[PDB]
C-alpha cells in the first residue's frame, strides 16, 4: 500500500512545469499518475510548484477543512495549478478531461512527523 504523503505526491504534484502544456495534459496525467486505472477519478488538481514550497502550506494559514477537521492549510500566495475533472464524453475505461490552468491559493490537509501534506481540500 501507500504512504497518506506519497499519495499525495504521485496525485497530486507535478513540479516538472510551470503550467499544464496542451488542453490533453489532464487526459495524459491523469492516466500516468494511476488515477484512470480501476475508475475515472473524477476530479483532481495538479500543483506545479516545487515539492518543497507545497510543502511548506502545512506551516502557513491554518483553516478548517471542509468536512470541519482542524488540520487544513491555506497558502499564503497563490500557485500554478490545473483542476482536472471529468468530461461527458468521459467513460471508464476511456476517461477524458477537461483541462484548467489557473494560479490560486491551495488548501491542503496535512498530517504526520514529518508533518507533510496527506489531502488536497480545495483552491481558492
Amino acid at each position: 500500500k501507500e504512504t497518506a504523503a506519497a499519495k499525495f505526491e504521485r496525485q497530486h504534484m507535478d513540479s516538472s512545469t510551470s503550467a499544464a502544456s496542451s488542453s490533453n495534459y489532464c487526459n495524459q496525467m491523469m492516466k500516468s499518475r494511476n488515477l484512470t486505472k480501476d475508475r475515472c477519478k473524477p476530479v483532481n488538481t495538479f500543483v506545479h510548484e516545487s515539492l518543497a514550497d507545497v510543502q511548506a502550506v502545512c506551516s502557513q494559514k491554518n483553516v478548517a477543512c471542509k468536512n470541519g477537521q482542524t488540520n487544513c492549510y491555506q497558502s499564503y500566495s497563490t500557485m500554478s495549478i490545473t483542476d482536472c475533472r471529468e468530461t461527458g464524453s468521459s467513460k471508464y475505461p476511456n476517461c477524458a478531461y477537461k483541462t484548467t490552468q489557473a494560479n490560486k491559493h491551495i488548501i491542503v490537509a496535512c498530517e504526520g512527523n514529518p508533518y507533510v501534506p496527506v489531502h488536497f481540500d480545495a483552491s481558492v
